[PDB]
């Protein structure tokens, strides 16, 4: 079941936080391999350099929406702009993350509060707002988290509860679309250390770990949530994966989902809606 | 190391969040057996009242109780520090509060999602940066109450989950930070297994066929745990499950990982408080 | 002496540098207490996000003018037409920065020349336009400086340069304002590392220390300006005010006032 | 470390703002020294009387260059010049001053920028200039300032913001030097009312204060400047410059060069570079 670059051709798809960084690498990538893109982020010059490079590159389509995910009426209603835009979309991929730094925490409550708003909130808003058009596509959730989402660092419990948050959430939902048998994929991105230029000057003297390359980390999301894979780890090693994937709680998952009266619940009206 | 005495909580401050009922209650009435100084909180005023009076019957050195909601802020801040009055300080508090929303699947309550991160989250963080102070004076401990829902996922609670899983990103974190820092205030994660409280057995009611185990003993437990100051206390109905929830992966990883730092950069830098 | 949010409500204020960071806390925190409010910055879109916000927040009114501060004709006909909007001025909020991410120095005058004009030149001029306005309600000013306005830091010359000058011109026409008794007050306000999105990027990874929050910053910065404060002191430290705050710098220029012949002075020397 | 006149023979020094005044006065000491200077102003007939008398003194060579340091392509291209004509340049001797009349400020912002030219800007454009000769040869700035540059004064708001602004920038410069093993020092000169003509006439009957002499003057900063000194406090009191030199900012400076990361700073790559 091997990736091919054809399999983007043509597809819909959103770019968040694609100014720099990873997201403006998977955009270019996309724009390769001929997708319609609509990027987001909110510096209005940093897209247009993107949206005019992506159509070099050989985009199908390319727009840009500029705007704040602390917002979360902006969110909702770009997924909507953004998809009258390419006219519908088969691709989410949620890469945006709020400005963090290093430090021991102190109590800056506030910096919790906007994190979880921005890294964790406008996930669950921007999803929401897509379901129809994915549901319709049968298309595909890319949830860009890290490492620092499945274990523990000093100096970011900001940023790891915001993390930690997400799998929590997406994980839970995809457990819910499997025995629903919604066609919709989520797939979670599990990186190391990535040499962006935000991550080396937050972490240059104090993690002396080795960074991966933004542009093959890119490259790896796109293919990980292309074969609608569950999770995608671009860590720096072969092995790290295996310590992180918790082999337990798969277990525990696969058998306690044996503990659930599913002649019922599947039959009860009152655990369906929809979006 | 050593075992359990309740000695280790007589003439102790604590605060029970969350205590009009369940788990909280039971908690509650544990450390007026023990003899403790208990402040209660939750937002129902008579339930909390009867829990005082019954605390005091029970033989708490003290009893008292402070009526409001979790998802007020400004509240969570001021209920610490009128508790820590009332108490002349704190040793031990024990977050247990939630909210609930009814086993559904998820299709977009997105305020549900909100109102579950303030509720079991945010105010957590909230009421633990409020009481630091005291606690690093009493070189006290915390309780973080959480879930088997917090370190693995269950269809039908997406944003209960979402917020446990926060919880063990951001305490646990801090404990790390406390850790290297040498502030000896303890953190405990407490994953709790069903539990028949009247609300959990309501809640999952013809839909998850799973056992319960009983909210005495869940209590005491979380109780212990926290005076022996572990970092997670697992009561889940199994004596094996935990090993399968407790992630020897992560464990590694963790441990390994803070040879990655550098120590004398970060911690030589450390010449700044809550 | 204590601080009411009352006495605001009604204040006709100009808020610069206020499409993010501090400046646009300040903003929410007057619409808050029910004042009118002109914002200004370079960004009109993120300008007009803050206006919608400051009146569903409750503001007497709000208006953005967009506009860099590089430009002096800017900064001058920015403050005539604030008080054309207010019908007035109560208070003058000079909050606006040009940041670079830290580096060592190495040539950059025109760096230097630009962090002159923008952080220090245009509260010149800003406070020159505004002063018959202030002269009128008898109002004030906030000047908002640093810690790096109090003590040098490697890393930021061209910043500190620019608001170390600050304190030596408004600190020198306060004590102007009082030898003749003109009353608007001059709030300087010396600001630790504060938490908005700037700060943190452009100390990241090189300061690991704790900042501190900017809302709280906000609110500190216009009661310390009610209040008529000379100085107010944010750094997060109840402590550090105190050894920056230079004992005997105080000593000196109310001992100095005495060497005055304020006969052939007083007697002698508008906008 | 005591002074000798020697320190100062054969050594390559530029004088500003030494037509006249403290200027002329550290010209003649340096010619009595048996140094090279290079004067300069902007009256050409007295720098040339100034050159006659040093030569006359002894200075080992004398020249002047005559210009505005309002033009900075003049205050660029003058220490090229004053190189060329010594063969390279050991001291830097930042003297001038705009011409400043006591008065309550009433608007002139024409003055507060005409000042900040005059006496700073061109500070730093002459220092930038002479920095390659000075690095090469470890040489001194000597960057004379005022008491009115340490605590403010009545009557004087533009002159004082331009000495205010040279404290934080040459000493900003001066922490970076060290930091870096840089051996170019920086000496700032605080000065008390001195008695040249120009400040008598402008104090005349309002300060009351007592003048020091501007012989003495201008020899103490030749010396502090040769001895390397961060600064150099010539007042007309022992006491006062305790008062003036701020413990607390000192300690502060001391405290906080602990927070930085080093290993990041020194090795941010690129947070160098050159002139
Ligand atoms: N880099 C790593 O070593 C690393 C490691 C683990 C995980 N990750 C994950 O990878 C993803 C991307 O990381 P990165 O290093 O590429 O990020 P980055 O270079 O720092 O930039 C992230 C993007 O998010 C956007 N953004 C920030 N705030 C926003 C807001 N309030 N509203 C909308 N957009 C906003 C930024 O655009 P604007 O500023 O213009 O708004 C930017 O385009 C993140 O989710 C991160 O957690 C990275
Ligand atoms: N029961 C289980 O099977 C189980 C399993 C895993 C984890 N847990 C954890 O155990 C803890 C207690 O669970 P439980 O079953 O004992 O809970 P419960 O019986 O449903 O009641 C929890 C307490 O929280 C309080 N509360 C709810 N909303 C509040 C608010 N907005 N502000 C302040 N207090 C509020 C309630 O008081 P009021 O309504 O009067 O405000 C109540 O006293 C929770 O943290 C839960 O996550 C329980
Ligand atoms: N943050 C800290 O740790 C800290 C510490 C000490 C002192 N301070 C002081 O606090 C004040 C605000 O800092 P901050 O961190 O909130 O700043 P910020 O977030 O970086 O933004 C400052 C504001 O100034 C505006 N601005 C920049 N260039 C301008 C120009 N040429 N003309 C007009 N407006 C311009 C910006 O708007 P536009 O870009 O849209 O023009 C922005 O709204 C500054 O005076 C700073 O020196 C802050
Ligand atoms: N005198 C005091 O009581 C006192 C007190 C504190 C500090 N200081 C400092 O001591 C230094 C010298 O003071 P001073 O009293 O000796 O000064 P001064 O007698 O008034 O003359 C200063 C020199 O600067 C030159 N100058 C003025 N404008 C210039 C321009 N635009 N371009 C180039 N050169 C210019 C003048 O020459 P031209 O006019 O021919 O150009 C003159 O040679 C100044 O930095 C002053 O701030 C003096």
């Amino acid at each position: 079941e091997k990736f091919r670059p054809e399999m983007l051709q043509g597809k819909k798809v959103i770019v968040t936080g694609a100014s720099k960084g990873i997201g403006r690498e998977i955009a270019y990538h996309l724009a390769k391999m001929g997708a319609h893109v609509v990027v987001t982020a909110r510096s209005k010059e940093a897209l247009q350099k993107v949206v005019a490079r992506c159509l070099e590159l050989g985009a199908a389509s390319a727009h840009y929406i500029a705007g704040s995910m602390e917002d979360m009426t902006f969110a909702e209603e770009f997924v909507a702009e953004a998809g009258n835009l390419m006219g519908g979309l088969d691709m989410l991929i949620l890469n945006h993350v709020l400005y963090n730094r290093l430090t021991f925490f102190h109590g800056e409550i506030d910096n919790v509060r906007k994190s979880m708003e921005v890294n964790f909130h406008s996930f669950v808003v921007l999803s929401v707002a897509a379901m129809p058009m994915l549901m319709q596509s049968q298309g595909s959730i890319a949830v860009v988290s890290s490492v620092a989402g499945k274990i523990t660092y000093p100096l970011i419990a900001p940023y790891s509860a915001s993390k930690f948050a997400l799998d929590g959430f997406f994980s839970t939902l995809r457990s819910e679309f499997l025995v629903n048998k919604v066609n919709v994929s989520i797939t979670l991105c599990i990186l190391g250390l990535i040499d962006t230029e935000t991550a080396i000057k937050a972490t240059s003297g104090i993690y002396l770990g080795p960074a991966s390359p933004k542009e093959e980390c890119a490259l790896e999301i796109i293919k990980g949530t292309a074969l609608r894979q569950d999770e995608m780890y671009y860590v720096g090693s072969r092995w790290v994966p295996y310590l992180l994937g918790n082999p337990g709680r798969k277990i525990m998952e696969e058998l306690s989902a044996a503990e659930y009266n599913w002649d019922n619940v599947l039959s009860n009206e009152k655990l369906y809606g929809r979006w």
